[PDB]
């Protein structure tokens, strides 16, 4: 490791200072020292700052300011390497943060939830820890709608830690769909985005939840009506793609009909707009694969898609060379993903109609099949 120098030790020592004012300023200086330095994070974790910080956040005498600043620093350490997250987990930070979530003060709750978000988002953290203690999910649900930060953080934690049907149903029984639906009308886009993500992963292959989503009412509008608005071009591209995913999944589960207006006039047209040359490579791959997921079961959708906004022409441009230098290198390295996506959509488009396969064969290269 990098040698530990007197500066780092002085930061950790100032926490043990006898004057409370000096301790508070020491934790503040510690937060300002780990902003960009992952090495400073590692040095302070090895010097034992995390146990002391947790103790200072546990004390009854500690002011709300000191508790908030200590939680902030603990989150800043969790923003570093995976080794740091493992060290913080080994110091039992999640239990302490869960006790901190019992606080009335909102800023302190936000700091603890920010730390929990970074931890649960990190790969080294097992998702089962979220469900190992049954009371944490109800407690998080209760805090879901106190601030935009609680909404965003708890949505991120849930969306990253759902993991499919079993504990997805655990989350559902605690009122996930009803409590998270209201966030889609929030004045904060960051919230509205994250809620969307929660729904997309929550309804991927769970027909039961999809049906529930069809009848959920948020601010006088049925939830699919909110999704359709989030397909509009004025909205950000992410918002659109994710909305389309939700609807396609709801359509695949049976909650929405393949002949429904939201699918043929909004969702599918939106997905072809994701396949344009102007779109990013990742967006083209996801739009194409999601459209293939949508159109695979129904022949009528396949035909409609084949005649929508020169889709088969745009797909041909997946095989053409790109036309910011790091993005260009990234697009030449990941071009295989784009070509593979094009073939997935071709396979779904031409599954039942030979004339569509003839159209694609002609589009992919010069020459007409016999
Ligand atoms: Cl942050």
């Amino acid at each position: 490791l990098s040698e530990v120098t007197a500066s780092s030790r002085h930061y950790v020592d100032r926490l043990f200072d006898p004057d409370p004012q000096k301790v508070l300023q020491g934790v503040i200086d510690m937060k300002n020292a780990v902003i960009g330095n992952n090495k400073q994070k590692a040095n302070l974790i090895v010097l034992g700052a995390v146990p002391r910080l947790l103790y200072l956040l546990q004390q009854e005498t500690s002011s709300t300011e000191l508790k908030t600043e200590c939680a902030v620093v603990l989150g800043s350490l969790a923003m570093g390497t995976e080794n740091n997250v493992k060290s913080l987990l080994d110091c039992h930070i999640i239990p302490a943060l869960l006790q901190g979530l019992l606080s009335p003060d909102l800023k302190f709750i936000e700091a603890c939830l920010r730390c929990l978000r970074t931890i649960f988002t990190s790969p080294v953290t097992p998702e089962e820890l979220l469900y190992t203690d049954a009371t944490v999910i109800p407690h998080l649900m209760a805090l879901l709608s106190r601030s935009r930060y609680t909404q965003e953080y708890i949505c991120q934690i849930f969306s990253h830690c759902c993991k499919g049907p079993d504990h997805q149903t655990i989350l559902f029984n605690h009122g996930a769909v009803q409590n998270i639906a209201h966030l889609l009308t929030s004045p904060s886009y960051k919230v509205r985005m994250q809620a969307l993500k929660c729904f997309s992963v929550l309804a991927f292959e769970n027909p039961q939840v999809s049906m529930t989503l069809v009848n959920v009412l948020v601010d006088g509008e049925l939830l699919p009506q909110i999704f359709v608005k989030m397909l509009q071009r004025d909205k950000p591209i992410e918002m659109q793609l994710t909305s389309a995913k939700c609807l396609t999944y709801m359509c695949r589960a049976g909650a929405i009909r393949t002949d429904d207006s939201c699918i043929v006039l909004k969702t599918l047209p939106c997905l072809v707009r994701m396949c344009s040359k102007e779109r990013l490579l990742e967006e083209r791959v996801e739009g194409a694969e999601t459209l293939a997921y949508l159109i695979e079961p129904d022949v009528e959708l396949q035909r409609i898609a084949s005649i929508t906004d020169h889709l088969i022409a745009m797909l041909a441009d997946y095989f053409k060379y790109p036309s910011d230098i790091k993005r260009l290198d990234h697009d030449l390295k990941h071009a295989h993903e784009l070509r593979q996506a094009a073939f997935k959509l071709y396979a779904s488009l031409g599954a039942n109609d030979e004339d569509i396969r003839k159209k694609i064969i002609v589009s992919l290269g010069e020459g007409r099949p016999p």
